[PDB]
């Protein structure tokens, strides 16, 4: 068609002007990636919004991943078919524009992708509203070649920062490991568009959540490799980065010849003594060790409530709520200071930690290598004594103490304790034969963990006295309000490969599961409208049968 040119903005037809692009994308950062201000006919835009407001039909849908209202799951009457758009001419007309030779050719020279293909066309139409986002990702699924963000908020209204909906982009401190802080963000405006040539291992971006009751509307999709032949195109013309590991160091023979001794409610007076000292007296009663014990055997699992006792439990909620209200909160990696880590890499994780290990602060690649050449075990009275002296030079003042991470990790070294693991034997019939304690926080606006399996003790494979599965155990000690819908996030989730558990954060609480190779797990993103974060103690261990 003659008219398609006349359709967009006539600057990108301006050799000038593509030179330019060219050049700037060339030389972007963090990676190379481009956006064009007022990209198609103000008009047509304006009448794509309308027939969007008015046709289509948007579902919420939440993963771990992301929070988005859809409209493209052909799995509800309600998804939208790109095959009948016949009551959407201007959306229809929009996809051919941007499809065409003419866009193409202009495209595909600025971003130097090479040839796309006209006939793949690869859209969707999604709305963010307040607490919606999809975090860290880089786009890289089969053919796709450029990613583009086409955005339609209000025409008449101006997006704003404080909205949140930023398009983020993630530098690479080296291939397939990005920063977990983004180096860039954009605020996007009705006919602006982003762009970015997908690349491997580099091009990782995020949606940063929206923090009002707004809508952001975009049409998102991918210029694809062309079909073979298609316009004379021919084909062809990490886990060591990780951190934490998802890793246990061995118990001594000590240790676990204790539990088996006991495995073939027979603890003493002074191991009840020395449990009473954390834990509830509910659950150390003979009744309540039954009903745990049955529990375990029907479910594979535990949920307790009140699981610490009442003087735990208030010294807990006392350091824990005094942080959240006095003290600076790090929100970015640069900031962390001991005991704690970040969680890396952003594309599977990100959460504050403390594993009683050295301190580590991974901002370049040779911090990195540094850790990998050096590896440690955790040592948590290390890790205490360490604390006291930096607060003692400070001052332990409201805005500094230390109170909170010493009363977590006071806790963390009782459920280290030879006398706990004999309890957990207990309550399970299991030997545990290995160890890993990690104490979390999870800052609202900023940390979450994805769907994955449990990972085997590679040398105990051949082992037949090890069950094949991780048991695993977390301590949710959560003081906020207003996690129950699960709409501020933050819940624990375990589903099969169907959901087992869905707990959103409350206060002293233990969930145990022993996982088999194939349940997923993950701790959903905890929303910026969070009262708190999410803090608890994750626990897992190998376990034998005795
Ligand atoms: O909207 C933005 O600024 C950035 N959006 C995305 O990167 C994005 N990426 C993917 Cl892979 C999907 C995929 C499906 C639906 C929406 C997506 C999305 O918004
Ligand atoms: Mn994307």
């Amino acid at each position: 068609e003659d008219k398609i040119k006349g359709m967009f903005n006539p600057k990108i037809w301006d050799k000038t002007f593509q030179d330019g692009l060219k050049k700037e994308i060339e030389d972007s950062q963090p990676y190379n990636w481009g956006t064009i201000h007022e990209l198609v006919n103000d008009d047509l835009l304006r009448a794509v919004r309308k027939e969007i407001e008015t046709e289509i039909h948007f579902t919420k849908k939440e993963t771990d991943i992301y929070r988005v209202n859809q409209s493209g799951d052909l799995a509800n009457l309600s998804g939208l078919d790109w095959d009948d758009l016949s009551r959407l001419p201007n959306l229809f007309k929009l996809r051919q524009i941007l499809y065409s030779k003419q866009y193409r050719d202009f495209f595909g020279y600025v971003t130097k992708a090479g040839k796309l293909s006209g006939s793949k066309t690869d859209m969707s139409i999604n709305t963010y509203t307040k607490g919606c986002h999809l975090l860290t990702h880089d786009d890289v699924i089969g053919s796709r070649r450029i990613s583009f963000i086409l955005y339609l908020p209000d025409p008449d209204r101006k997006w704003k920062s404080h909205y949140g909906g930023g398009l983020r982009l993630f530098p690479s401190i080296l291939p397939n490991v990005p920063h977990s802080d983004p180096s860039a963000k954009l605020v996007p405006q009705f006919n602006q568009i982003a762009f970015f040539k997908v690349l491997p291992g580099f091009s990782f971006h995020d949606v940063e959540e929206v923090k009002v009751d707004k809508h952001r509307l975009s049409i998102q999709g991918w210029y694809h490799i062309p079909q073979v032949g298609e316009e004379g195109y021919i084909p062809g013309e990490l886990e060591d980065f990780e951190f934490p590991k998802d890793e246990r160091n061995i118990l001594s023979f000590h240790e676990v010849k204790h539990f088996e001794k006991m495995l073939k409610v027979k603890l003493s007076e002074a191991e009840f003594t020395y449990l009473s000292q954390y834990i509830s007296p509910e659950h150390l009663s003979s009744k309540g060790i039954e009903k745990l014990q049955k529990q375990f055997v029907e479910n594979s699992s535990l949920q307790i409530e009140s699981f610490l006792n009442d003087d735990k439990s208030e010294l807990l909620k006392k350091v824990i709520k005094q942080k959240e209200l006095e003290q600076e909160c790090p929100y970015h990696s640069k900031d962390v200071k001991a005991p704690w880590k970040t969680a890396i890499p952003p594309h599977k994780a990100r959460y504050l930690y403390i594993d009683g290990k050295e301190y580590r602060n991974f901002q370049t690649e040779a911090d990195i290598l540094e850790a990998l050449n050096n590896n440690d075990l955790p040592n948590f009275q290390f890790t205490k004594d360490a604390i006291k002296i930096i607060s003692d030079a400070s001052g332990n003042s409201r805005e500094n103490n230390f109170d909170a991470e010493l009363a977590l990790i006071d806790l963390a070294v009782f459920h280290k304790s030879t006398i706990f693991k004999k309890y957990l034997a207990l309550l399970t019939s299991l030997c545990p034969v290995s160890e890993q304690i990690l104490i979390r926080r999870f800052r609202p606006g900023m940390d979450f963990t994805l769907a994955t399996k449990c990972r085997f003790n590679e040398l105990l494979k051949s082992n037949p006295d090890i069950i094949d599965a991780v048991l695993e155990g977390t301590l949710c000690l959560t003081p906020s309000a207003g996690w129950e819908s699960g709409e501020l996030g933050g819940y624990e989730l375990y589903m099969m490969d169907s959901v087992l558990i869905n707990d959103p954060p409350a206060w002293n609480t233990f969930n145990l599961v022993l996982r088999d190779e194939s349940v997923l797990e993950f701790v959903k993103y905890v929303s910026w409208s969070a009262k708190s974060s999410r803090w608890d103690v994750k626990m897992k261990w190998d376990v034998k049968s005795c």
